[PDB]
């Protein structure tokens, strides 16, 4: 079944220059773009986003990467295409991820882990409708 | 001079799923992506930012071609960005494109030419505002 998820490419992987690199690696796997904009968030924007996070100690640290910089968000779309996001993503520990996948080939470490991608597909709809109206996703 | 030019990837080679590797060749040859946006043009939005060129024969088939699908637009910035990205692009013609330019690999005629960039730094300004706002910018 075709299905639609958020991918985001972090302010490390946008600092990189390697937009186009992780754009092919969806592109060559049977996902597309169907939607995109490049986007500062504020603090009140990665706080929302990654609100399920706001009790763990890490969370200070990842609203103020994800507000370091601009990150580029797009819409995939394809077969499977939640979980064949997170597989192309790789694991967020970049020693582990898996040869050939986005974080094992720009990921600085388990915290600078260069992409987001949606975890489940209730969760590709939330986290799609927060960047995205409909009316902003372009159908081939 | 650090300018800042208008790129449009069309509708052409975002069928063709080939916005990474056309991304790639901005970035790996310096220039920067700090405003980007999907978009289905409109048949007055590829009309009038084709205005220079309405009465010339090409003009019909060139607003039906750009607003047949979805493209990808994006402000690119570094130096030298408007000349460089026509140097990118290569010739309008296919056959007359340099080796390893855009055109010579994803251009299908020199009407399906893959690629749009600015012609000028005044154009650039215009193009830009065309169809993003300051606000939309993202300064690295």
């Amino acid at each position: 079944a075709i299905e639609r998820t958020i991918s985001i490419i972090k302010p490390d992987a946008v600092g990189k220059n390697v937009i186009g690199k992780i754009y092919s690696r969806f592109e060559e796997n049977g996902l597309k773009i169907v939607a995109a904009k490049m986007k500062q968030l504020t603090l009140k924007e990665a706080q929302e986003f990654y609100a399920v996070h706001k009790d763990r100690p890490f969370y200070a640290g990842l609203v103020e990467f994800m507000t370091g910089g601009p990150v580029m968000i797009q819409v995939l779309e394809g077969e499977n295409a939640v979980l064949k996001n997170r597989e192309l993503m790789g694991a967020t520990n970049p020693t582990e991820a898996a040869e050939g996948t986005i974080r094992a080939d720009f990921a600085t470490s388990v915290s600078i882990n260069a992409v987001h991608g949606s975890d489940s597909v209730e969760n590709a709809a939330l986290e799609i409708a927060y960047f995205f109206s409909q009316t902003e996703i372009c159908p081939r």
